[PDB]
Parts: C-alpha cells; structure tokens; sequence
C-alpha cells in the first residue's frame, strides 16, 4: 500500500528525497519498469526513462507539478527498451543525458537513440569524474559485464539506497530473467562488485521488483554461478 499514481506511472517514495518511478509494458503479460526521481538541492537528477516517450514525458510534467525544480541531468544504465526507451523525450525537454560510453555505441543496433554524454570509467569500475560533472549525489559504478555488457548501476550519496537496474534480482526470484544479452561467465562477479562498491547500502532498487535488501545481491550471484 502507499503508491501514488499520475497518469499511467507510479512515483512511490524511498527516502525523504529519492523517489521511484514505474512504468507498464505489456509483452504479448504487462512488465514493470522501475527507474529512480532523486531531488538534490534546487534540480532534480533521473535514473532511467520509462518504455516510452509518453510515458517519460508524464514523469517530467509530475516533476514540473510535484517537485517543480527543474531537472537537470538524466543517467540510463544501460542501452534496453526499459531503461532507455524514452529518450527523446529527455531531449525535446533539453535534458543532459548520460550513459555509458558502450550503452551509447550499442543504443542505435538495439532500437534505442543514444544519450548526448558518454560516461568513461576506470578500471576499478569507478566512473571518471569528469564525464560525469555535477552529479551531486549520483555515484555512478561499472561492475562489469552480467545483464547486459554496458549495465552500470547507481549509488546515492546520503542514503540506503544503491540502484541495481536488471543486473540484481530479488533475494526470492526463481531465475535471473532474460539472459539473452548477458555475459554467463562474468555475471556473478559482476553482481558481487556492484555489492562490495556499495558496502553500505541496505535498500537495493532493481528494475522488476520493489526494493529489497542485500540478499538480493547474494541470492542473484548465487543463481549466475550455476551458469558458468
Ligand atoms: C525489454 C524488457 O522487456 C526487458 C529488458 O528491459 O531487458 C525486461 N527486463 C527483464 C529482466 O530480466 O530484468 C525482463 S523483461
Ligand atoms: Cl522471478
Ligand atoms: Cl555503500
């Protein structure tokens, strides 16, 4: 319970300032996609778009009529329909969009238009500061390849909350959802990494369930050792 609606996108709120968005798909059954709304000082940072332009555009009118502070930046963690799907709608919005340097290269051979920046990262995963300036809050990690090869995933400075996009399921899920794109062989030590870069972080945001604990991280790695 406690899940507010607008339009057709639920916005449920995490911590005094981090907000999730979610968005349906319907694959002929109906698909939920979470991203992340985090409100730092006087603008407002994105995580993921939702399917479709529509439906990213609801999320910026919500933010105009519910935060109404202007948004500043969005981060999409990978180059997949759910994540980055409503990308033109950030740039008919003038928004600054980012996303991995490969998430970017991949975009135009997976259907999706490429964000304007490309983040770079450094071989211990950590994003390179200045592809990724004014971030505030938004502590961007490469883990490696497991979902897809280009997945990154987000911490938030000054919370619980570390964001896992597809690479984690939940701590009860019984598969690791599509492997089409993923990487078998990488997959659980990517999933570790992306655990011991957020040590800290107890509420775990992922892309099809609602938030969960480390299990989840656990539970997921578990599952993709069995694959190689
Ligand atoms: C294209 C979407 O249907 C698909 C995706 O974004 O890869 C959804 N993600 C997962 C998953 O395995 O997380 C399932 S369905
Ligand atoms: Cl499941
Ligand atoms: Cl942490």
């Amino acid at each position: 319970t406690g899940d507010q609606r607008f339009g057709d996108l639920v916005f449920r709120q995490l911590a005094p300032n981090v907000w999730q968005h979610t968005s349906y798909l319907d694959m002929p059954g109906a698909v939920a996609s979470n991203g992340l709304i985090v409100r730092d000082g006087g603008r407002v940072l994105v995580v993921d778009t939702a399917w479709t332009d529509d439906q990213t555009a609801q999320i910026l009118n919500w933010i105009k009529q519910e935060i109404n502070l202007p948004v500043a930046l969005a981060v999409v963690t990978h180059a997949h329909q759910d994540k980055m799907g409503g990308m033109d709608a950030l740039h008919a919005a003038g928004i600054a969009t980012y996303a991995n340097a490969l998430s970017n290269q991949l975009a135009p051979q997976e259907g999706m238009v490429a964000a304007q920046h490309s983040l770079t990262f450094a071989a211990n995963g950590w994003v390179e500061p200045a592809t990724a300036p004014n971030f505030g809050p938004l502590k961007v990690f490469y883990p490696g390849p497991g979902h897809t090869s280009d997945n990154i995933t987000v911490g938030i400075d000054g919370t619980d909350i570390a964001f896992g996009g597809c690479l984690i399921k939940d701590s009860k899920a019984k598969s690791l959802g599509n492997l089409g794109d993923a990487d078998t062989e990488h997959y659980a030590a990517s999933a570790r990494a992306f655990g011991a870069a957020f040590p800290k972080a107890s509420m775990i945001v992922m892309s099809h369930s609602a938030p969960d604990s480390r299990a989840a991280i656990t539970h997921t790695a578990r599952m993709a050792d069995k694959l190689r």
